[PDB]
This record gives C-alpha cells, structure tokens and sequence, in this order.
C-alpha cells in the first residue's frame, strides 16, 4: 500500500500543496528541534500535574488524559511552536482560496499503555457544516498533528486513510486500509479537510503513554473552538502580531467577497480599539 | 405578479418557515411597539450625531456614499440589546429555521440611513461575510439569517427593500432585472425575515420632502461561522445587565452546535466561557 510520504522541513511548499491534494496528508520529518520538543514536553508535565479542578469539565467531566487548549498554559506553544514559519507556509498556500486562518483549537492527548485504538473519523465534527461542503469548494480546515513522543505501530501510530478525502461519508473502514504515521518527536503530520483518520491507542505493556499535540487552523470564518478570550492582556502582548491573529485577538479577513474583513467592532480593527502591542508591533 | 406574505405578530410558526421554505422572505406586522421603535431612533439619533472618523472605517470605506452607517447597534443602543435582540417572535423564528444547524447567534446588527438621491442598491446574496455559504447545497441545514428592521416606513418611493421571491434556488445570482424583485413596502413596526440565500436589495431613495430612510439589520448565523462583530469589549457592567438570551447572543457564552459535535464551541480552560467568567446576568 502507498505510504504516508515524508518530506524534510524545508521541502517544497509546492509539493506539499500537492500531497495534500492527491493522498491528503504528509510528514514533515523534524520540523520542531528536540529542545522544542522537550520544553513544550516539560511544560505539559507541569499541567498534568495540575489538581484536579472542583468543577464541570466538558470533554472531561464526560470521561472516567487530556490537556485543553495548550497555547495558554505552554508558552513554548505559543511563542515557537504556533509560529513556526514551515507551517504557516503550509496554511498560506492551503488557504489560498479561502482566505486568512486562525488556530480554532492546540490541546494534548496522552494514550497510556492498555489504551484502546481510536475510532476512523475526519476532523468535521466541531463545524458540523463542513459535512457538507462539496470536494471542489475552499478547503476551511486542515490538521496539524505533533508526535511528542515516538509514534510506533505498537503504541498506536496515527492511521490515515490516503486519498480519502474523495468520499463523500467515511462510513466504517477497517483499520486495514489505512496506513501508519510513524514518527520521531519534533515531526509533523498534516492532514488535509475531509481525509479519514484514527489514533492508535497504545496496545503495549510497559509504561510508556504516547503523546500527541493536535491542532486545527480553520478559515478565519469558522468559529474557534477554544476562546482565547480570557488569556491575561500581559501574556497576550508578549505574543507575535502572528500569534495573536492566531488566538483571535485581532481582525482577519476571509478572501473576497468579503471584502471588508471579520472579528472587528466600532468599524475598527480590533487591536486598535484595544490598543494592542506585540512584541513585533 | 406574486408578493411578500405580511402575517401577524401572532402568527404560528411552521406558517413563518413555510414561507420561508417557497418564498424564502415574509413580513410581520406590527412585531415591535412604537415605543420600542421610537427610543431605538432616539438611542441612534444619539449615535448619529457623532462626526464619525477620525480615520478608518472599515465597512464604510467599502461602499459608495450612498448611505450612512451605524456598526454594532448593540454596545451602543438599549433598546435594541435588552428589548429587540431578545424578542421571543424572533427567537421562535430562529429556533424553528436553525432546527438543524443548533445554536445560533448575532454576526452583526447595524442602521443604514439612506438619503434622498441616492441609487438602489445591487441585487445581492448576503453570503459574503463568510464565502464558504456559496457552497453549501440548498438542501444543506442553513447557517444564516437576515433580520430587516424598518425604523421609518418603507414606500416605493423611499425605496422600500426589493426581494426577488424563489431566489435561493437559484445556481447563479446572475444578472436581476428590477421587476423581478417584490416590494417590502413597510411600517415601522413590522419585520421582514429573508432566509439564506435570497437575492435582494435596498432601494434608491426617490423621495423630495422627510426624514431618511432607516433600516436596521440583524443577521443571525449558526454559532460555527465567525462574527463580523465581536462584542467582546462590551463593559461587564454592561454585559451582566444583558439576559441569559441576550449573553448567548453577543459571543458571552459557550454554544453548542448539533451533533456530531457533541462538546461544543467557544469554550475555554474545558469549561463554560460563562463559568470561566463568573458572568452575571439579568435573569439568572
Ligand atoms: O491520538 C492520535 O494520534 C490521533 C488523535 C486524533 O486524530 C483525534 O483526537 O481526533
Ligand atoms: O435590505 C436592505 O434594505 C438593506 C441593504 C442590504 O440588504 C445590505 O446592505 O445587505
Ligand atoms: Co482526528
Ligand atoms: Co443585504
């Protein structure tokens, strides 16, 4: 079976551009440098050992390993990994057609050992309204998915089912059409919108939990996810001008006919009614 | 030549979406008080007096000097954010259509005060703040609503809006000839609804002697699509003041879209934006 093809960080944007197109996903190997890797790794740790909050929890009340919205507890997210130049090289040639993208959600699963595999899915399910836009449309969506810790077949590897983003249901594949995403920490897998994928699980023994950082850049015309509303002005205007259109601190602009822009009140950028400075302001 | 259903502010509702269904617009009659009415314009002649910039004006700047423009009625009009946002025939409406998408809420609410001489405007669809509506199907569970509010009296002369009824099944927008389109000839007081889709336009204002035009539009759009507004700079005091209703409309509060998304959306820290907050509001 055709693998999961994988390129060097500095590959061709346009290659990627037509990976994505025709198997829908692609490995960039070593992306991120270890020390990345392990301060990000260090500071998820120190979340993890967060006591447990008296309170409801929405994905996690809902549960009997889960880490949400990482840019504002991680500020390696935030600061390196959310900016790196390779990935929003990757958006802006993916979005094209669509216009300005924003980070509609970055949180961490931990799969321990004993941990079941994941269910086939595509990334659809938070804008129920991608269901139905039709192959040829602006994609709006595309996967970013770190590998934290090695991603193997025993520990439960990412599966994606390539090219199949051409099917209009995923209906129930078997686990063997797809293909693994095998990984050293510090890589990346991109995953295009409507392509069929699964987490592994950790079928192993020994106590090693795999970890993995999603996150979701969305059109600038879907609704984030996570509200990054609440982050504290201070840790904000440490932040990039890329960084904070990431967050959705300021306005953004869909490609046209919208030809005014979005995220904006008092017929004002929203970093000028605040006042906003960044660090590259 | 067929024209728009005017119906009662008591009217059921399935009748409202019906039309909505084959039409694609009708008008209420009479949904607001004139007391409403007269302090909205009041709290917008307040607005209006304002010399307006300084420099950047983002959808202003956009569009010919055919009217004048009043962004975000919300954060600077009472009556609409405490009587009108929150009215329960609106609500009742958008429930019903948005059946399938789940939580909606407000991506903008503006005026447009259109004066004497000026030309009509182009047969639109109100699909441009988010592109990716083109797209979806007819058939497809809608994300959008137009709420069409008149503060004066809408007339042939004046240039009450043109809708082209049947529009949304159209492939194309295309090239519309005037005559298509059926006037909503109004009171202030009454209300069009023009679902997702539908080509239209506000008229030219031909007349020689009164007071402009007002127009106030409201669009309601499932919770995935992203505001052209952002309320988020609302004061606290102001924003408590508000009801449940009203919060879940300006981006206050976490929404949950239908299944499959069984979590929601706008939340944060994997809890209720509201919690988070500590968020009072007026009626809870
Ligand atoms: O656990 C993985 O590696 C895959 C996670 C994933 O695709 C998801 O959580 O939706
Ligand atoms: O409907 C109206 O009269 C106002 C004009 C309009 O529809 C718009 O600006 O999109
Ligand atoms: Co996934
Ligand atoms: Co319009």
């Amino acid at each position: 079976k055709p693998q999961l093809q994988r390129l060097a960080a500095d590959a061709d944007v346009d290659r990627m551009c037509r990976l994505l197109e025709e198997d829908g996903a692609f490995i960039l190997k070593g992306l991120l440098p270890f020390d990345v890797v392990e301060s990000f790794n260090r500071e998820l740790d120190v979340q993890m050992a967060i006591p447990p909050p008296k309170g409801e929890r929405l994905l996690a009340d809902k549960y009997p390993k889960y880490v949400p919205n990482v840019a504002t507890t991680c500020p390696t997210f935030r600061n390196t990994v959310l900016i790196n130049p390779v990935i929003h090289a990757i958006c802006e040639a993916y979005f094209q057609r669509t216009g300005d993208y924003w980070l509609s959600a970055a949180f961490l699963r931990e799969i321990e050992s004993g941990m079941p595999a994941q269910p086939f899915h595509r990334d659809d399910a938070t804008h129920p309204l991608m269901h139905y836009q039709p192959l040829e449309a602006p994609p709006v969506s595309l996967s970013v998915i770190f590998p934290l810790t090695e991603f193997t077949e025993e520990n439960g590897a990412t599966e994606v089912i390539l090219g199949s983003h051409r099917w209009t249901e995923v209906g129930t594949p078997e686990r063997d059409q797809a293909v693994l995403a095998t990984m050293d920490p510090g890589d990346v897998l991109i995953v295009r919108q409507r392509v069929v994928h699964a987490g592994g699980g950790n079928r192993t023994t020994a106590g090693k939990p795999r970890r993995v950082v999603l996150a979701y850049f969305n059109s600038v015309q879907l609704t984030p996810f996570e509200t990054y509303r609440t982050m504290p002005r201070e840790m904000v205007e440490s932040m990039t001008v890329l960084g904070q259109r990431m967050l959705g601190w300021r306005t953004m602009k869909p490609s046209d006919p919208n030809i005014v822009g979005i995220n904006l009140i008092d017929d004002k950028r929203l970093e000028n009614v605040l006042q906003l400075k960044a660090a590259d302001s």
